[PDB]
């Protein structure tokens, strides 16, 4: 008998049956009996106490279990013929099936494995009983029992899948549980391991994401051990444990002590896929030797065992599922690992910068600490997925390059060096793109700057009619950019594609070059396509490798700051305790040591310092703080606070604390969540409080109700709004002590005189509490109960008003009802942000996916491009397959000619062949970017400017200004790129797994049979995966702006905060943030997983079936092992590339929805400006013209006339039609229910731009452009440059160009005019409007905005200047309304 790993026909021998049947017993038993029945039985006393009704399921696998020991009894009778250690195989699945027996009835994971193992090796021994009967008698060539195995293996299989697949229902009120339907629990709590593996539980999620798009509900709450406080708190003992021994790497060596422990478990699984993944091509020349070997065995025998090859495809079968299997769980692993990382770092940072300094805050800029969390953290996430990759570099390129020496001949490393050659280049390559894209960045703000200054002063534009040379100016910008496209893309473009061509085809070719010329020994297929295909894997890690390692750099400088940060000094707990409440009038709230000395001035013992003061405070009563500013009245107000660091001086604060501060901190949310500020809802008191504080103007004022959004983002606030609200906020959450620095100032002071009494006073709202104030108002002083005066760090007066009375005034005068606290908010969830716009727009419209778009965008770009790139690419992969095939051809060759080779010719065709074949790559990816991809950038920027630069007022006083700005620049910035990388990908991965598919058929007939229903279930798993990734993807994308928002206002307001004592509810706030964005991350990264697994799994498939379909082939006739070969080594590649293709599919559905957008906003309509078939001795008529949108009413049956030379002014109450008279003069509105006639023409005939050019216009502001001086007042070259000084000294603003320019008149002006006052711009205005020729002159809101000496220098210039031109005005002062010759009253609406 024989005995090895395996036999002489391809299967395991039967002594190899008895080791590992035995060995998936012993570790069933050992595994089971130590951990799991113990385990279970002493959870509760003698076995779990959980209900679970007794069902069908559970008694048929108890029965079926029965039978199959009843079944491996009776086999037991038949096995003692020989002596050997089947008897121990047979006595120890006994055993095993007794403990199975007792382990299904306990729990009603090492189950499931256990029976899986059962049943493969009684399937395996199966197959050997029937080789053997191959090999011998029909039946019973091993012994008769086999009849009785093959119900023992059908009875495990029905055992296994009933285990697996139905669940456990539960009958006493299973449904009592779900409560809380907000969100259901996840699945992955309840999800056996052979579910787990193959991620089946996200399938529901998927298919409600198919049929739904995804809304809070469908969500499921993240599984335990992903919430940010156990998180946090083990990250915690392990900083303390850095405290023990604290150093620099203290917080490296935390991080990987307390989550490194599955990553060891991710570097396992690597290895195991690693290994895996180079013992494929071994089977592969194995299986090429075996049919080679077949042939001449054939050969040999017709001169004088298929089953083989069978098995082993059944084995690249095997490898290549626990390949998938094992990769994925590696993967989930490592990600589940920075998930961990994120939630912890994103808390720990959170509750360091609360407790931190207010010191070494004030001295450290904000943003950075906002940076912290924004990119460093994000920085390790990204670490954690490459760790293991770095780890396993070095051991896969050596397990690579030992393969390689025991397959193609040792000492051949020339590929080796080739590739070496080759690699530093790309890291050249790739810094000079990082550079040229840095510099597309660099252009993108800049043209951002320019079509935002275009966008927002555009109606100064339209009415001056000074639009078409900006517009030159900004094509001028955008040929720059353009050029500066192709430069980068050309280049960058015909490198890299031309590169990563050439890398495995230049190795191959001089591989096998040195081969054939030195060693001799001819390849005879036997070595090329197992060579070929080590040389594919070869080049993904090397090329990785250089990369991350400089994010590992980056990664070490983000540790180094996060541990700086961390140990920061932060303050002292101890400095002033919040002792019990006191409950008298009169009775110690506020003490302060005797001779007290605080400070500012910890670290190096500063002179910010305070020395030797004592001050007390009552209960009940009003201690006031007079100083100026810089007078330590804050000093001693936060030595009140406890937020200072103190050298000496014991102090106890007695009750709650409520604090305002001078400046006014804010919620970013509505009003009524400011004012409520997370204490319990009171509306009697909420009406009392803002009865008393606030008027009902102050939420009148605001055009808006209670419910109006603070100014943070919403509409801003006036100062005295913010000093309002703060004061309503203190009396509404109205503690035993009150602080108060200096709240009345921004305040008017009638108003605010009624404040002092209404709140504070003597008969105020709060004056049963203790209350300090610190201000310099004098009535406050007066009715103050007691006084203290701070002057150069000291209280150098602390007595009551009656003894400041007593002694000279010099100093200072010179110069019952209890309220029940206030109540809590009980710290509930917390909801995502609005989702309503996009929603609805996602559901207004379904079926976006087909061709449609595709086709307009192809219209958009030139249709003939398309037909040349396509056949450019076609070729290019059509010529790589003639190559291989040749390749093929050329060894078989070898193969029959033993060592008689012609590799010179057949060398120089296969050169020829690849470099044909990169030289199309070259020329497609260079001529069509230069081509299709630039000009359509160009057209759709074209058309998107010429849109939009005609578009109505009704258009631009409608839409938000910021929201087109951001599309125009982020849409024109990702389309001129990204869309066509991704197009170019799509289709190269498109003609590649179309080809392979060709040559795959090609080799065999009846392979379509196979391949349409994998590819149905390729389709119906690639629509599912499109549908929800991307709303996954955009619940990620909304989740994160919270979280940075938050954190800034928190870091904004963090005094206030400390004060109120509300550290609980923003941590507690913070942290549900953290784990809403969690909830949105997770789902996308585990439908990541499901997709790579069930692609990667048709892939598994697919090679299974080209290598039985080869070997059916070569039973049934003749088939040349270099045409199997061939066929694998192209079926190998399938596996990523189907994966890519869906990647791409992905990127680019998502990226065509912007070109959709930027393709609709180019639909706008606006009437031609054009001259279609003026000015001076011209009488004005209106006639019956009313103009306005539809939608509203003004102006109605207007109708005048006006003779030449006259000035007029236009007078009205506001609203009265003020703006609206004018903007009919200038015909903006297109509607004209009549006529108005200028010079006996109509304006409507003529045009648009040529008319506003011939009218001089100041409409009501004084928004200019950027740029030179010149350049603004006088853009096209009229008539010199003495013309415009002498308009400039005209407006005498001389002094200004006098200042700046010193050169000359170049002058820069800074953007948006803030450089210069309002009054100057005016001037400005005045200055091009006189320069201006046409004789019409306006100016609209003339009095509002003037500070006397410029309505003077207007008034007189226009009186002086325009001496026949008819001037009107709108304006408000009685001497310039009298001194027009008609004055006009503009009635309400006529």
């Amino acid at each position: 008998e024989g005995f090895g790993p395996i036999s002489f026909y391809g299967d395991f021998t039967q002594c190899f049956i008895d080791g590992v049947i035995l060995n998936l017993s012993a570790i069933f038993m050992i595994t089971f009996g130590i951990r799991d029945l113990v385990n279970l039985c002493k959870k509760k006393h003698s076995g779990i106490k959980y209900r679970r009704n007794w069902i069908i399921v559970s008694r048929m696998a108890l029965v079926l279990l029965e039978i199959a020991f009843v079944s491996l009894a009776s086999l037991n009778i038949s096995k003692e013929e020989a002596e050997n250690f089947t008897i121990v195989s047979q006595y120890a699945s006994t055993m095993l099936s007794l403990f199975v027996a007792l382990a299904l009835h306990w729990i009603e994971t090492v189950l499931l494995f256990y029976w899986l193992f059962e049943t493969f090796g009684n399937f395996a021994k199966l197959i050997n009983i029937l080789i053997r009967h191959t090999y011998e008698g029909i039946w019973y060539s091993g012994q008769t029992g086999f009849i009785l195995t093959l119900f023992q293996v059908i009875t495990c299989a029905s055992i296994l899948l009933l285990e697996a697949l139905p669940k456990k229902p539960l009958m006493p009120h299973q449904h009592i549980h779900q409560t809380l339907t907000r969100r259901k629990p996840n699945p992955y709590d309840s999800a056996n391991i052979f579910s787990r593996i193959t991620f089946s539980w996200m399938s529901g999620l998927m298919k409600t994401g198919y049929e739904k798009y995804l809304v809070e509900a469908d969500l499921y709450k993240l599984p335990r051990n992903f919430s940010s406080e156990e998180l946090s708190q083990k990250l915690e003992k392990n900083w303390e444990n850095e405290l023990k021994q604290k150093s620099n790497p203290s917080l490296s060596w935390a991080i990987c002590r307390t989550f490194g422990s599955k990553m060891l478990l991710a570097a396992f699984f690597k290895a195991i896929h690693d290994v895996l993944a180079f013992t494929q091509p071994q089977l592969l020349r194995i299986l090429i030797k075996f049919v080679t070997d077949y042939n001449s065995e054939r050969q040999d025998d017709h001169s004088s065992p298929i089953v083989r090859g069978f098995l082993i495809a059944f084995a690249m079968f095997l490898v290549g599922f626990t390949q998938t299997s094992v990769l994925h769980q590696y993967f989930l692993n490592v990600f589940n690992t920075g998930m961990y990382i994120k939630s912890a770092l994103t808390a720990l940072i959170y509750q360091k910068s609360l407790v931190l300094s207010n010191e070494a805050s004030g001295l450290s800029s904000t943003g950075d600490i906002v940076n912290l969390m924004s990119v460093d953290v994000q920085k390790l996430q990204d670490l954690t997925q490459w760790l293991n990759l770095i780890w396993s570099g070095p051991f896969q390129i050596i397990i690579c390059l030992y393969s390689l020496y025991k397959l193609l001949g040792n000492s051949m490393w020339v590929g080796v060096i080739i590739l070496v050659i080759m690699m530093p280049l790309n890291s050249f390559l790739m810094r000079i793109q990082k550079k040229l894209q840095k510099s597309q960045m660099k252009y993108k703000d800049e043209r951002t700057r320019v079509i935002s200054e275009i966008l927002n002063n555009i109606k100064s534009l339209k009415l001056y009619a000074w639009e078409k040379p900006y517009r030159e100016k900004l094509e001028e910008v955008r040929n720059n950019k353009e050029l500066k496209n192709l430069t980068k893309l050309g280049c960058y473009m015909a490198v890299t594609s031309f590169q990563f061509n050439i890398v495995p085809f230049l190795v191959s070719c001089c591989t096998f070059a040195v081969f054939v010329y030195t060693e001799d020994r001819a390849l005879t297929t036997d070595l090329v396509f197992p060579a070929l295909t080590l040389f594919n894997l070869l080049s993904f890690p090397l090329m990785i490798i250089p990369m991350v390692l400089n994010s590992f750099i980056e990664a070490s400088v983000s540790i180094g700051r996060l541990f700086t940060f961390f140990t920061n000094e932060e303050l002292q707990p101890d400095s002033v305790q919040r002792l019990p409440k006191v409950k008298n009038i009169g009775d110690v709230a506020i003490n302060i040591g005797d001779d007290a000395t605080f400070l500012w001035q910890r670290k190096p013992e500063y002179k910010v310092a305070l020395k030797n003061i004592n001050f007390q405070a009552k209960k009940g009563n009003l201690t006031c703080i007079v100083g100026k500013v810089g007078s330590g009245k804050t000093a001693l107000l936060s030595c009140m606070l406890g937020d200072l660091f103190r050298v000496k001086g014991f102090a106890t604060v007695h009750g709650s604390v409520a604090y305002v501060s001078q400046v006014p901190w804010i919620m970013n949310g509505t009003v009524k969540e400011n004012i409520l500020f997370g204490h319990r809802y009171d509306a009697e008191f909420y009406e009392k409080t803002i009865k008393a504080c606030a008027l009902t103007i102050d939420l009148a004022i605001l055009m808006d109700g209670d419910k109006t959004l603070v100014g943070e983002k919403g509409i801003s606030l006036s100062g005295g709004q913010k000093a309002r609200l703060s004061l309503a906020r203190a009396v509404y959450a109205r503690a035993d002590t009150y602080l108060l620095d200096d709240p009345l100032a921004a305040v008017d002071e009638h108003v605010a005189r009624h404040l002092i009494e209404h709140v504070l006073g003597p008969n105020g709202l709060l004056h049963t509490k203790t209350k300090v104030l610190a201000t310099n108002k004098v009535s406050a002083l007066s009715i103050a109960d007691s006084i203290a005066l701070l002057d150069n760090g000291e209280i150098t007066q602390q007595g009551t008003y009656d003894e400041i009375t007593k002694d000279a005034d010099s100093p200072l005068w010179k110069l019952a009802i209890s309220l029940r606290r206030a109540s809590d908010a009980t710290l509930g969830s917390i909801d995502f942000g609005d989702d309503e716009n996009i929603a609805k727009r996602e559901h207004r419209e379904q079926g976006k996916v087909k061709w449609n778009i595709y086709l307009e965008y192809a219209k958009a770009c030139n249709p003939k491009s398309v037909c040349v790139f396509i056949l450019f690419i076609v070729i290019s992969m059509f010529l790589s397959v003639m190559g291989n095939v040749w390749l093929k051809h050329w060894s078989e060759v070898n193969s029959r000619y033993g060592s008689n080779p012609n590799a010179a010719r057949y060398l120089a065709i296969y050169f020829a062949l690849g470099i044909g074949s990169a030289l199309a790559t070259l020329i497609q990816t260079i001529v069509l970017w230069v081509f299709c991809t630039i000009h359509a950038s160009k057209y759709l920027h074209n058309l998107m400017t010429n849109s939009v630069l005609r578009a109505p007022m009704t258009f631009f006083e409608t839409t938000p200004i910021g929201r087109i700005l951001n599309r125009f620049s982020n849409d024109i910035y990702k389309v001129d790129a990204l869309l066509g990388r991704t197009f170019s990908q799509f289709f190269v991965n498109a003609v590649k797994v179309t080809f392979t598919i060709t040559v795959i058929c090609a080799t065999t007939w009846q392979f379509i049979f196979i391949i349409i229903p994998l590819s149905v279930f390729y389709i119906y798993y690639q629509q599912y995966y499109l549908r929800t990734s991307r709303e996954l993807r955009r619940l990620d994308s909304i989740t994160r702006s919270p979280i940075y928002s938050h954190f800034q206002e928190t870091l904004g307001g963090l005094a206030t905060v400390r004060g109120y004592s509300q550290q609980k509810r923003f941590s507690h706030i913070n942290q549900c943030r953290i784990d809403n964005n969690m909830s949105a991350f997770y789902p996308s990264i585990n439908a990541n997983r499901w997709l790579a697994y069930r692609l990667e799994l048709i892939g598994s498939i697919i090679i299974l079936g080209a290598a039985t379909l080869s070997v059916f082939r070569l039973k049934q006739g003749t088939l040349t092992a270099g045409m199997v070969g061939l066929s694998l080594s192209y079926a190998l590649q399938i596996t990523q590339t189907l994966n890519w293709i869906v990647r791409m599919t992905v990127e680019v559905e998502t990226n065509i929805v912007s070109v959709e957008r930027i393709k609709e906003y180019a639909d706008l309509k606006s009437e031609a400006p054009l001259i279609v078939e003026s000015q001076g001795d011209i009488k004005f008529n209106n006639y019956s013209t009313r103009y306005r949108p539809e939608l509203d009413l003004v102006l109605k049956h207007i109708n005048i006339h006006i003779k030449p030379n006259e000035k007029v002014g236009i007078v009205g109450r506001t609203g009265a039609g003020k703006s609206s008279l004018t903007l009919a003069l200038f015909r903006m509105i297109e509607a004209s229910e009549g006529n108005i006639v200028i010079d006996n023409i109509a304006i409507n005939e003529i045009g648009l731009y040529d008319l506003r050019h011939k009218l001089s216009i100041i409409p009501q502001d004084s928004q200019v452009f950027e740029g030179t001086v010149r350049e603004n007042i006088d853009p096209i070259n009229q008539y010199t440059d003495e013309a415009i000084w002498r308009a400039l000294e005209l407006s005498h603003l001389k002094e200004h160009v006098l200042s700046m320019s010193n050169d000359g008149l170049d002058a820069q002006l800074t953007e948006g005019g803030g450089n210069l006052s309002v009054g100057q711009r005016q001037l400005l205005c005045l200055a091009r409007a006189m320069l201006v020729p046409s004789k019409i002159l306006v100016l609209d809101q003339a009095t509002a905005a003037v500070d006397v000496e410029t309505d003077k220098v207007v008034q007189e210039t226009i009186r002086t200047a325009f001496k026949d031109r008819t001037i009107l005005t709108i304006a408000h002062r009685l001497n310039t309304i009298m001194d027009s010759d008609r004055i006009i009253v503009l009635d309400n609406g006529k």
